[PDB]
This record gives structure tokens, sequence and C-alpha cells, in this order.
RNA sequence: CGUCGUCAGCUCGUGCCGUGAGGUGUUGGGUUAAGUCCCGCAACGAGCGCAACCCCCGCCGUUAGUUGCCAGCGGUUCGG
């Protein structure tokens, strides 16, 4: 909530090709052939979304985190590991909203294999199913890690990059989910309802805006948490 | 019942794409006797198949000696 002056290397956008017209009112200028956000509209935009997120947080709402761009996977898998919004972290599976039931399925299939891992029934039926449903449950927890948490659809999606993760940006709107994006100049605005005009490929910016965002949630709901030990995460 | 053919296949549920017949999944890369498995993937699963569970032959044991052996000894018309 004090990132004014804070922002090192969220202005740094894609370069001139492989941009978006649709961008060009967040763009500030164009230097070295980079496109660089305008730094005004990005706080002017992120007034609006935190206000959306505070308020859907200080409601009680969930909101699902989607990083796959291998920049952000280390990062959304804990900062959603704080105050307990779910995640996507390997890939994005189809259907995961729309066919929700059956991914939810398998969920159930999870915490099943999670259930038979747990009683003595691992050693009846012999090693053939012991490797196997060992290998099922490791993928489960593979790709499942923090959608388990759902229990019913999202009240609100937050992707880091809307162009790598389109899918599930589809997904949200056929649900009129509202869809809050970390977007850079590779990615269309009109498609997001609220937008943060940022980096999606440095590790600096999604670390700053994903830890002040995880920070403005539990701050809605009380009890302020210490910062966030995705900084280690730097390497 | 024969046959394609013990051939590796044929489909469904939900989701997604297309006005629609339909497509996706079942394509792809690696692998196997195999749609076998692995990896990838707008798909996620499932059914009938594949394989497995059944029978026979291969090694060993337990249980039991009207089948078997001077393995072990005695008798022997010396033929267990
Ligand atoms: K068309
Ligand atoms: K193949
Ligand atoms: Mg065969
Ligand atoms: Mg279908
Ligand atoms: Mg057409
Ligand atoms: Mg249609
Ligand atoms: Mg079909
Ligand atoms: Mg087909
Ligand atoms: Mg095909
Ligand atoms: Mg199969
Ligand atoms: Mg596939
Ligand atoms: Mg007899
Ligand atoms: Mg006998």
């Amino acid at each position: 909530t004090v990132k004014e002056l804070l922002e090192a290397g969220v202005h740094f956008g894609h370069e001139r090709k492989r941009w978006n017209p649709k961008f060009a009112r967040y763009i500030y200028a164009e230097r070295n052939g980079i496109h660089i956000i305008d730094l005004q509209k990005t706080m002017e935009e992120l007034e609006r979304t935190f206000r959306f997120i505070e308020d859907l947080a200080m409601r009680g709402g969930t909101i699902l985190f989607v990083g796959t761009k291998k920049q952000a996977q280390d990062i959304v898998r804990m900062e959603a590991e704080r105050a307990g919004m779910p995640y996507v972290n390997q890939r994005w599976l189809g259907g995961m909203l729309t066919n929700f039931k059956t991914i939810s399925q398998r969920v159930h299939r999870l915490e099943e294999l999670e259930a038979l891992f747990a009683s003595p029934e691992i050693e009846e039926r012999p090693k053939k199913e012991q490797v196997r449903l060992k290998h099922e449950l490791e993928r489960l927890q593979k790709y499942l890690s923090g959608f388990r948490l759902l229990k019913r659809l999202p009240d609100a999606i937050f992707v880091v990059d809307p162009t790598k993760e389109a899918i599930a940006v589809r997904e949200a709107r056929k649900l009129f989910i509202p869809v809050i994006a970390l977007a850079d100049t590779d990615s269309d605005p009109d498609l997001v309802d609220y937008i943060i005009p940022g980096n999606d490929d440095a590790i600096r910016s999604i670390q700053l805006i994903l830890s002040r965002a995880v920070d403005l949630i539990i701050q809605a709901r009380g009890g302020v948490v210490e910062p966030s030990p995705s900084y280690a995460l730097v390497q």
C-alpha cells in the first residue's frame, strides 16, 4: 500500500514487437526499442484494483491465483499458500472452471488416495498398486496443489500473464467471474476487468505486486502478517 | 457359429471449438506384444477391448502313504 516510488523494475515492458495496440493508453514512451509503462496510469488503475481486492477480501471472498510463466511459479506457490486463496502453479487444465465438477471429482480421488496412504491399507493389494497409486498421488499433488482448496467456484481470479494464461481468462469470462490480471504490453486490456499494468517477466515486479496484494488481503481481514518470505526467491 | 481378428481398436459423460455434418479427447514426442506405459496437450475422466484375475507345464515346501526304494537293514522260491 506504500509502493509509490518503490516501483523499481515494473515499467519495463516487452520489445517494440509482440505488443498489443489496445495497450497504447497505458504506455508512456519507447526507450531503445522497449515499451515503458506509464507510471501515472499504473497507480491510477492500482487504486481501483486494490480497492476491489479490499472489498472482496473483507467480504470473505476467494481469489484464485494463476501463474505458469516459470518466472512466477515459486512466488504464487507461497503468496497463495498464505491467506487461504487457492492457486494454480504447474499448468492450467482445460475445464477447471466450466467443467469444475469433474476436476472436483479428481480432487475427491486425491483426498481418497491421501486417506488410503493414512490407513493401514497400504500393504494389501501388493506393490503394483503401491507404485501406481503412489505416482498417481504424486501427479495429483503436482497439478492440484493449490486447487484442492476451492470448494466452489471462486469469486475472482488473479492472473500474472493474461496472454500465457488466456484459457483461464476466457473461462472466467464465460462464467461472469471478475478477472484481475497483471497485464503487460503483450496482452489485451479489454478482457481484464481490473488491470494492473506492470511487468510479467521480471521477478521483482511479480514479487512486489503479489506481496502487496496478499498483504492487502490479510489487512482487509485483520491481523497484519509479517513480510512474505519471497525475497529469498530472488536467487 | 465362421469371418476380418488376439487385429489395437470402438465409443461415452462433462467441458471446449464449429452455423452445421462434426472435431477435440483417441492427435503429438518417447515406449511396448498392445489406445502398454511415460511426457506433452482445451481438455478432465470413464466404458467395452489390452493386460490381469482361471487352467496346464517348468523349481521348492507343507499335509498324506494299498504308488514308490538292500535309499536302510533282515528274510528271499532273490519277482518291492
Ligand atoms: K468462421
Ligand atoms: K503416440
Ligand atoms: Mg494382442
Ligand atoms: Mg464430447
Ligand atoms: Mg468451419
Ligand atoms: Mg456450438
Ligand atoms: Mg465425440
Ligand atoms: Mg475422434
Ligand atoms: Mg485427430
Ligand atoms: Mg487403456
Ligand atoms: Mg492427451
Ligand atoms: Mg489303491
Ligand atoms: Mg498309496
